């Protein structure tokens, strides 16, 4: 049993809810919140901008030190950093950004990072300002992630379309 509340069950291991991932993280304080990161960990907008703002820019400060030491992530890759006031840990995962021409096949590799964590609160990778089709992202999620994932979808219209179109 866990504290995630009000989710629709899509599969054995994937759950979904119309929710602001920032508000959901503050309320549950999950072991892992996933950030929709880029390779430079520049958390300017979208989910990343929102999570970073909620940490009062502490996420960005930590991220800048990470990059200065380690260099950029790979598209499809991830790193574990602090969850600050939102979670124990933040898993920064880089999905391909279609508005940069990145290969959408890398979306499966991106979701594979979730399998290293038993339970996660997460957004749909490559959705929103990353330009991919969220219906496709949900399908890849369900077909790739085997651990327990609680997806937060900010837009109510999109959430309903995601639920109503789910096979
Ligand atoms: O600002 C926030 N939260 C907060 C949450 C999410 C997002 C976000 O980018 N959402 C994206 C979105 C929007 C439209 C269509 C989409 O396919 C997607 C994918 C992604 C998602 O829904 O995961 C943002 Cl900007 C802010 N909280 C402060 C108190 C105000």
């Amino acid at each position: 049993v866990n504290s995630f509340s009000g989710y629709l069950k899509l599969t054995d291991n994937v759950y979904i809810k119309n929710a602001d991932i920032v508000e959901e993280a503050k309320k549950v304080k999950p072991t892992v919140v996933v950030n929709a990161a880029n390779v430079y960990l520049k958390h300017g907008g979208g989910v990343a901008g929102a999570l970073n703002k909620a940490t009062n820019n502490a996420m960005q400060v930590e991220s800048d030190d990470y990059i200065a030491t380690n260099g950029p992530l790979k598209v499809g890759g991830s790193c574990v950093l602090s969850g600050h006031n939102l979670a124990k840990h933040c898993l920064h995962v880089v999905g391909p950004n279609v508005n940069k021409g990145e290969d959408i096949q890398l979306l499966k590799s991106a979701y594979e990072n979730f399998n290293q964590h038993e339970v996660l609160l997460a957004p749909l990778l490559s959705a929103g300002i990353f330009g991919a089709d969220p219906i496709h992202s949900l399908r890849v999620c369900v077909d790739t992630v085997r651990t327990n994932v609680y997806l937060a979808v900010f837009d109510k219209n999109l959430y309903d379309k995601l639920v109503s179109s789910f096979l």
